[PDB]
């Protein structure tokens, strides 16, 4: 079976969505060929008021966006002369598809989320500026497509739950999905219990609140022992009794305790940066109160606050730390070092920059537009003089899921997807690890090739500070063998001799610092090359060949999910290929634990005693070269006292 | 139809080759299920004599390597009880299948090649170990897996012309492909012309070396008009009258004069410090005389020494150039200095080295082992005092192949992997493009920083030199007026005036330079971050998205053309995707020639200027700090003048 139109013409097998009032098939234009996504209503809708029916179309001759689904005509069914939607065509799936991926299992890449943030807060900006609400925003009604210049671009779509509603104009219908759903929704689609409330615009924040947090961290806020649709009342329970300013809120146990937690679980993929500024914004739109929720203006505020932020890549020595520094292009570096004091605890005027071989200076008025070129490969480092603890990389230790010899296919294309989102995981911190040393290492290069620079100066001024003593003192030994032949200048030689036997000290002392940073002088990098790991060891690969072997069963699994049955050769390479996978999963965490993390750990641990031995010598090298400028500031004293005889 | 053995099972649907004697079929285990290549001979084969079939049996069992597909077991037929070979099967193809890949088609890339390389020699090596001549190497018979590390592994097989061999012994039958054959056995086994000759084993080192050509190149090193196969005939007379030293030769029109070089096409991918390495070798094992032709020892001599020598990336701003230095461990700066003149022209005393930010200074007998990471992104800079003409990078500018309205299947395939392949290569130019302009951005970063420390540290000189002199025209006063009070002096205080004046102009100079390193002073960087292309404009990423639009057509068109017929449905479409094809690749060419091109021209034009204003500057910055330290060799004789006249 198979319908057309005038210039469309669309197979039944080809389906992009099924809802309750229509369908959306994948579909060609008659003379083009091209793709187009026809929306077919069926007769279901036609028994509904001719004012509900009317909205949608006149809903979207009003609406076009590029963050928005553009329909190009309205035509009619060749036979049933029914209205078809002629929609863009979006190839790339639906953010639902997306976060089906086991790498963003664990939630999306940095880059991926904010391009999900900035699209929209677009698409729902361009339906707020319309008056039109949506009241069904989910990761399926959000479409993903390939820019040109490969940047995903993100459109809204499916308006069947849409209406015109003014800035402050309410309603009492419900539209929605279960887990999307506002609080005082929910009390009446899902639990449906009237305490006669009415609804605002409020309702698309929420929904657009979770899908938010469920692609940060892979998962939903607020979720039960047995799930959102298993207990319907613990769901329920948890959204009317959360606590202000909490962000998710989960039990553990069967009919158990509620845990509640304001602050981003650790499991997910978002620089500390982001996470602060996304933690407040999530915590003022999730909540049943309309008083202490956000209207759209405080919405947009903060989200444009940071869509407006360029991003300064910041790697600190002294923690082993990685930063992204979310600062925008208008402020200066005065507030740049209050950001970077926010996450690393370090003060400004301690915070001595390097950047490509040199150290960096900066003007306490610059704005952050003429920063340097910055990425996570060429950051800016940031060492410290006060000593900090090495805190390194913080990720949270996740094993392998529990294989059942049980058949049931549904579960194993679940486990497998499951099974498969903790390699990925365990990929992206191995990835990182080598990332932290490959810094550490083209850093510590930097910084002792850094302090050559001080050590080269200071002995400048030490040959500069000796040759004004030495004349000094033997200027004045001239002056007083005349007197002899025809108090001061006795207190004077004093000081003198005493400040030239210190010289002395401090020139012997020098070249044991010199033997210091000498090769193999204790503060030599030579260690770096040989603890941790190289780029050149190849673990990553390593762990994204046994990965590429999971991922092509994972996606057979989906295909034999999909059969619903399986043939008998399907079945059985199936069952022989469930303990493949599982080899393969279970070779990578251990070649991730044994290799990956070991190497690293002890290459912290011989981080930590090499900065007390760069922080030891960089404290000596700091007196003795103050003690040349106290004999600096000393001798402009002396110069003008034994010189400055011959006035007259 | 489904044959099986004892512990084997296979489908005759599922052939990977098809030869001769025997075919190739993809089996799997019937215990584990484990996939694996079976062999099975074909009924021709056993009418041969009972030697030949024998001694592929015992060939195979003698041999067991990396770089050669392991035989796990020989079982029967449970029907005809024919015996078939249990062979390791590779799912990633041949080195056919990789050739076919659009960014191949004109010549794989210098990662890739290497490892073909190694594997060929040392599957070539442990035949020749043992005894055993192949006579029919080709890019099918050339088998590709993935490593555990990600590497591509090649294994040899088909050892059906294969047979114990010494290592002098000749013989007289024939086995091999066409294109791929030795001039002598290509005059028996094609145009059949029997000059009473025998053939050694260097029949395997030419099918060795038009395998190689074909593998950088992405074509056959002798190619006539009509081709190796439409016409026979010239394809013979240009093997047999190759100049010693050619590596190619090909006829540009019908019946028309041969074109030979000695050199690499600039097509090719690989660097031009790997070209200078292969040429010699590809020159003496390609050609018909056994004198002039090299011995194995001869042939893995020079190939162990290229597979044992290791890379230092090397880019001179001077030429604008990105080099691959290809060094031993063991050997020292003096042979790498010549190593880089080679190639740059440059003298090695000229030669001033910048790693990261700081200049890079070489002891003369320091090994290759010990020398910093080197990658492309952050290789070592090599700027010149002496002038130099900026060439930049030099690439075949290549265009789209012309489109016939004709609709067969197999030229549309074809012409889909050609103008695939035209596009891959343009991408591939325009990364490279971008990766010079950053590297560009980088070094003169460096550079103007680096020409800061000489500044600094010249101006501590003057104000050293200065003192001095100051001091010493100031000793002399007051020698002078206690002579008036109770020749030489007066000679040397004109001399004393004329240097403090001298100084005194060098001072005001100096102030000059340092203006003109000021922002702005015509030697900023500032243009580079205007001029060029940057990574954020994502060119690259636009050319990839087309050419993700192409490579999807092209592999469905394979598909059309592996169908032979089409239904309706898929010939229109077919018909239609042709112009989307076309459409997508000149938007890709005209953006490619209009913004990538065009940007990095302006980019060369206004780098030219730039380094005529630096190597400017540094004249007249080097002039001054010697004028610095001619008075400071002066004053040694004045110091020690004056200062000396109060010995007694
Ligand atoms: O409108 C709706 N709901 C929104 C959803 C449907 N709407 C559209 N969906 C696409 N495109 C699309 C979709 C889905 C999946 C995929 N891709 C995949 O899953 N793939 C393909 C590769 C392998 C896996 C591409 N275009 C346009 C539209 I409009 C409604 C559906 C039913 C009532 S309302
Ligand atoms: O031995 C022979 N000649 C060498 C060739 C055949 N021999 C083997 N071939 C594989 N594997 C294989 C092969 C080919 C193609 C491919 N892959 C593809 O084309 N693909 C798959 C993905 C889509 C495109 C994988 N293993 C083992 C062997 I042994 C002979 C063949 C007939 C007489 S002799």
């Amino acid at each position: 079976g198979s319908q057309s139109t005038s210039n469309h013409l669309w197979l039944l097998s080809d389906i992009l969505g099924q809802g309750a009032t229509a369908n959306v098939f994948r579909g060609r234009h008659k003379k083009t060929g091209d793709l187009f996504a026809i929306k077919v209503f069926n007769n279901i809708s036609f028994l509904r008021p001719v004012d509900v029916q009317m909205r949608e179309f006149e809903v979207l001759k009003k609406l076009n966006h590029k963050n928005i689904v553009k329909l190009f005509a309205i035509e009619e069914e060749t036979t049933t002369r029914h209205k078809v939607l002629i929609m863009e065509f979006c190839p790339c799936g639906s953010l639902y598809t997306v976060l089906e991926e086991p790498s963003n299992a664990y939630g999306l890449p940095e880059s991926e989320f904010l391009i999900v943030l900035r699209d929209v807060v677009g698409g729902m900006n361009h339906l707020r500026e319309n008056g039109i609400v949506h009241r069904n925003i989910k990761p399926g009604n959000i479409m993903r497509v390939i820019g040109e210049d490969g940047q995903s671009v993100y459109k809204l779509t499916d308006f069947g739950a849409a209406r015109e509603l003014e800035d402050d104009e309410q309603f009492v219908s419900l539209y929605g999905t279960e887990e999307y759903l506002h609080p005082d929704m929910y009390e009446r689609a899902v639990l449906r219990k009237d305490h006669q409330k009415k609804y605002g615009a409020t309702v698309d924040l929420w929904s657009i609140g979770v899908t938010f947090y469920h692609a940060a961290t892979g998962s939903l806020p607020f979720r039960p022992f047995e799930g959102p649709r298993r207990n319907k009342e613990v769901m329920y329970k948890i959204i009317t009794g959360k606590p202000s300013g909490a962000i998710s809120g989960v039990q553990k146990a069967e009919n158990g305790p509620i845990d509640w937690s304001g602050d981003m679980p650790v499991s997910c993929s978002l620089s500390r940066g982001l996470q602060v500024l996304l933690t407040p914004v999530l915590a003022n739109i999730l909540e049943a109160d309309q008083e202490k929720c956000w209207g759209f203006d405080q919405f947009f505020a903060e989200t444009s606050d940071i869509l407006h932020r360029m991003v300064i890549h910041v790697f600190s020595l002294q923690q082993m730390t990685a930063h992204k520094i979310y600062i925008h292009s208008y402020n200066t570096a005065t507030i740049f070092h209050e950001l970077v004091y926010k996450q690393t605890k370090i003060i400004s005027s301690n915070q001595e920059l390097i950047y490509e071989g040199r150290r960096l200076v900066l003007e306490p008025g610059r704005l952050a537009q003429h920063f340097p070129k910055t990425t996570e490969e060429n950051p800016i480092f940031v060492v410290s003089r006060e000593p900090l603890n090495t805190i390194g990389l913080i990720y949270e230790k996740i094993s392998l899921p529990k294989v059942h010899p049980r058949y049931d296919l549904d579960g194993d294309a679940s486990m497998a997807k499951a099974i498969t989102g903790v390699v990925c995981y365990a990929c992206r911190i191995a990835s990182t690890l080598l990332l932290y040393q490959e810094l550490m290492r083209k850093g510590i290069r930097w910084l002792i090739e850094l302090i050559k620079d001080d050590y080269n100066e200071t002995v400048h001024k030490k040959t500069e500070v000796v040759i004004t003593l030495d004349f000094c003192i033997r200027n004045i030994e001239k002056t007083v063998k005349v007197y002899e032949k025809l108090g001061e200048i006795s207190d004077i030689h004093t000081k003198l001799l005493r400040l030239s036997s210190s010289q002395g000290t401090i020139e012997t002392s020098l070249q044991d610092i010199d033997s210091r940073l000498s090769p193999g002088g204790s503060l030599a990098d030579a260690w770096a090359h040989q603890e941790g790991t190289h780029p050149k060891d190849r673990n990553v690969e390593k762990l994204q060949v046994l990965l590429n072997c999971m991922t092509e069963i994972y996606y057979q699994f989906k295909k034999d999910k999909a059969e619903r049955r399986l043939a008998y050769n399907e079945e059985q390479i199936h069952k022989f290929d469930k303990q493949k996978l599982y080899y393969h999963a279970t070779k990578a965490m251990t070649h991730f634990t044994d290799e990956c993390v070991k190497k690293y750990e002890a290459f912290l641990n011989k981080s930590e005693e090499w900065i007390r031995k760069m922080l030891h010598l960089r404290k000596q090298l700091l007196s003795l070269t103050n003690q040349c400028f106290d004999i600096e500031e000393e001798v402009s004293k002396y110069q003008e006292y034994t010189n400055e005889l011959q006035e007259t």
